[PDB]
């Protein structure tokens, strides 16, 4: 499915890969590379 959730993380590292967009494992707060726990 969208095995993560709606990522929407304002991190460039997120905001590029539609993989993480739906398959990201970060909290809503993740809008900073510093605090990007994303497995993509």
């Amino acid at each position: 499915q969208n095995e993560g959730h709606e990522c929407q993380c304002q991190c460039g590292s997120c905001k590029n890969n539609e993989q993480c967009q739906k398959s990201c494992s970060c909290p809503t707060g993740c809008n900073s590379d510093d605090k990007c726990p994303c497995g993509n």
